[PDB]
């Protein structure tokens, strides 16, 4: 239970939070244990609505990042931490960054695995031909829909050889929808030093409910193009789709 820098609430909302019955937006940060910030999604709630959409920031992609200039988007955790990639976050999207959860690979693998895994449609031999080179055997996937374990489903969210970062991101996302979907069919503490986040445990539970029963699940992608000026890849983010995705989510939290 880590406490952000910024105080009680976001510095974006012009009101005053109310979690229980206000829209708002979870950022998770997966990190590959100088640890790094691979995977980064953020989740907005429509609450009204009962919709959640995800949105997958690209770890290169050309975004400012406070008190650094413009640079990689996963520098920002490399330079200050939680702290300011949430602040890159609510710079770059105009939006409260709510909650933050940060994860090494052993949570992930214990929460799929306690959720007896997830269920994954596999469907390209690249796929599964690279994640036996990225695991040198140990992860096997088969086409079709299989419930991965979470070794399998960590193995899944990691592969990127056969294809870009981008896609990294659509895989992560899948499986995210996929844990929540699997936490629907449930009865009814050990992750700590593995799972970092800026709200107890208790009011975890209290969003359970609503999580667990939204009406729609939706993927949003920021679209660009590369930007490698002198031997460094960036990629840089389409304004217009970088607007309309703002536009989304901000009316999508309320503001
Ligand atoms: C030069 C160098 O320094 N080294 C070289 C080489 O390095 C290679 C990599 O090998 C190479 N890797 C690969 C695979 O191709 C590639 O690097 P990479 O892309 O950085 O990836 P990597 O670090 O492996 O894994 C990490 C990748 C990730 C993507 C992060 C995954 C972490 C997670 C934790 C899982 C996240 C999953 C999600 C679905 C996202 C959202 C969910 C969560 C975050 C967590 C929990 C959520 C919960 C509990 C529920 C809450 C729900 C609500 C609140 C609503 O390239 C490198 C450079 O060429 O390594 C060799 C030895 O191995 C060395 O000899 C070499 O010198
Ligand atoms: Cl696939
Ligand atoms: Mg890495």
């Amino acid at each position: 239970h880590v406490s952000l820098a910024r105080g009680e609430q976001s510095v974006k909302r012009i009101k005053e939070f109310d979690p229980g019955k206000d829209s708002f937006s979870v950022l998770l940060l997966g990190i590959d244990a100088q640890a790094r910030s691979d995977a980064n999604v953020l989740v907005t709630f429509n609450r009204k609505e009962k919709t959640a959409k995800m949105l997958s920031i690209p770890r290169d992609a050309y975004v400012n990042i406070p008190g650094h200039g413009y640079d990689k988007f996963t520098h920002a955790h490399a330079y200050g931490g939680v702290d300011l990639t949430v602040k890159t976050v609510e710079e770059m999207l105009d939006i409260p960054v709510d909650y933050v959860v940060e994860s090494n690979f052993t949570a992930f693998e214990d929460v799929v695995n306690e959720l007896n895994g997830v269920k994954v449609t596999v469907k390209s031999d690249k796929v599964i031909q690279q994640i036996k080179k990225d695991t040198k055997g140990k992860v096997v996937l088969q086409k079709g829909t299989h419930t991965l374990d979470g070794e399998e489903a960590l193995a899944y969210v990691r592969t990127r050889k056969a294809d870009s970062d981008l896609l990294r991101g659509q895989r992560q996302m899948e499986v995210l929808s996929a844990i929540i979907d699997k936490s629907k069919s449930l009865s009814s503490d050990t992750m700590g030093q593995n799972l970092k986040m800026n709200l107890s445990l208790k009011d975890a539970i209290g969003l359970f409910p609503f999580i667990t029963s939204l009406k729609s699940v939706e993927s949003i992608q920021l679209t660009g193009y590369d930007y490698e000026p002198a031997g460094v890849y960036y990629f840089k983010l389409n304004q217009q789709k970088l607007q309309e995705v703002k536009k989304e989510l901000q009316n999508d939290l309320g503001v």
